[PDB]
């Protein structure tokens, strides 16, 4: 097992204010595969200057997915207070074939800082966090969302300049507001920009430290880190699992400006992932310097046959969900003539 640093010495957990109605929004970003939304590139091949049909894992055309948003926490002036989160931890979902994620799509536009609904700001990309595992249950106080045995956690850190991936047993700590203590509402992560995101030295452990206040990590088989540099370019992230382990996908390395998803990591996770949840994050900003953080959208993958159109340089710029309707199915027919198919 790997060392992930000592246990948190913090006596209690930061209090967490759950107010789902403040996170109920109508911000639709449905899958449009004609724009190659949510496309994992064929994993074992490359294609170029050609139109094919291909059996892969894809989201449904038009699927709205599940929207998630992170918010600045409570504050009075320069003093951050309670965290402010949605009810995501108690909403455990089926992993099935995995999923893909639209990240940062609203960045640069104007949005709300959520905690103060009428306060507006320029929207900034924020990365999502996930808890995934084999079996789930309830915390001591009866709340849902506890992952048992070894659990995969994907957690951004360093103010969005790294993604952490680790596989540990999560032992809920017993302090005040912790998942095995009094007055528990939800776990969450946080960072504090005034001390964690100073220009010179970002705190690359701030989010992990916050997580370790809610859970003690035990018998970690791995702790991986992947560097990210700062920009506001939207991205796609995907995850699947085969016998080879858990596969992480991103557009950042290979198709930063186009969105196609390519594998960048394979995690030694061989117990079947059956469940996942979204880990709420709350930013401990001062009241006067709150930001608007772009919602991300999660879409489940399904075994589907897609038409895939590859540009000359080899990237997918157009797709069709063959099974979406009869007209779409004709595009994927080698006899119809609506497309020139290989
Ligand atoms: N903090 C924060 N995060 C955000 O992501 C955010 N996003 C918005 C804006 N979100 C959206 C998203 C989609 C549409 C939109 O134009 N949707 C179409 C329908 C698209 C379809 O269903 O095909 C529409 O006409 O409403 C508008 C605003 C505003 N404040 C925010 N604030
Ligand atoms: C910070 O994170 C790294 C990478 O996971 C870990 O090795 C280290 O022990 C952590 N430091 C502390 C003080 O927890
Ligand atoms: C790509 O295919 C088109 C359509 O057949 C053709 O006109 C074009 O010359 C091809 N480009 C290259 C670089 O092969
Ligand atoms: C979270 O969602 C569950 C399921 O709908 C519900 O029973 C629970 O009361 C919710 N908690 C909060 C704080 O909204
Ligand atoms: C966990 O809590 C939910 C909500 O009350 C309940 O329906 C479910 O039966 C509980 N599971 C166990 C194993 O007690
Ligand atoms: C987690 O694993 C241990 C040992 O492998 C087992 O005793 C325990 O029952 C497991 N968790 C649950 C909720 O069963
Ligand atoms: C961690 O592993 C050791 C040896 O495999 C085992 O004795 C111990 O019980 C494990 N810890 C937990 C919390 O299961
Ligand atoms: C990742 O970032 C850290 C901190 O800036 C740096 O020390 C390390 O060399 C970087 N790794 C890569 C592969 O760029
Ligand atoms: C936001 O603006 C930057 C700089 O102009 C650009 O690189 C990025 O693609 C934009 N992001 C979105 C989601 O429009």
């Amino acid at each position: 097992y790997v060392d992930v640093g000592p246990d948190s010495v913090k006596s209690a957990c930061i209090e967490v204010d759950i107010q789902q109605t403040f996170f109920d929004k109508t911000w639709p970003r449905p899958i449009d595969v004609s724009k190659a939304d949510g496309i994992i590139y064929p994993q074992g091949r490359t294609y170029s200057n050609i139109t094919i049909t291909y059996q892969g894992l894809f989201p449904y055309q038009g699927d709205h997915g599940d929207m998630y948003v992170y918010s600045a926490g409570h504050a009075t002036g320069t003093t951050p207070q309670k965290l402010f989160v949605a009810n995501y931890s108690q909403d455990v979902k089926q992993f099935a074939n995995g999923f893909v994620v639209r990240i940062g799509a609203a960045a640069n536009s104007t949005g709300t800082v959520i905690i103060s609904p009428s306060t507006s700001a320029t929207i900034r990309k924020i990365y999502p966090a996930f808890m995934l595992g084999s079996s789930v249950g309830n915390f001591s106080d009866g709340k849902m969302g506890r992952f048992f045995n070894h659990t995969l956690v994907l957690l951004p850190d360093g103010c969005g300049t790294l993604l952490r991936a680790f596989y540990c047993i999560l032992e809920p700590r017993s302090g005040n507001h912790c998942p095995a203590g009094n007055s528990y509402t939800s776990f969450a992560t946080y960072h504090t920009p005034a001390t964690d995101c100073s220009d010179g030295n970002y705190n690359r452990n701030a989010s992990l430290n916050s997580f370790k206040e809610y859970f003690n990590l035990r018998n970690c088989t791995f702790m991986y880190t992947y560097n990210i540099t700062e920009d506001e370019i939207l991205e796609w992230f995907g995850i699947t699992q085969t016998a080879q382990g858990v596969h992480l996908f991103s557009s950042r390395y290979v198709d930063l400006y186009g969105g196609n998803m390519f594998q960048f990591a394979t995690l030694p996770v061989y117990d079947t992932i059956k469940y996942y949840s979204i880990i709420p994050h709350s930013i401990r900003s001062i009241q006067s310097d709150r930001k608007a953080w772009a919602a991300f959208y999660v879409y489940k993958l399904q075994p589907l046959t897609f038409l895939l159109d590859f540009s000359v340089d080899g990237y997918i710029r157009r797709a069709i969900d063959c099974g979406f309707n009869d007209l779409s199915q004709l595009h994927c027919s080698y006899e119809s003539g609506l497309e020139v198919l290989f």
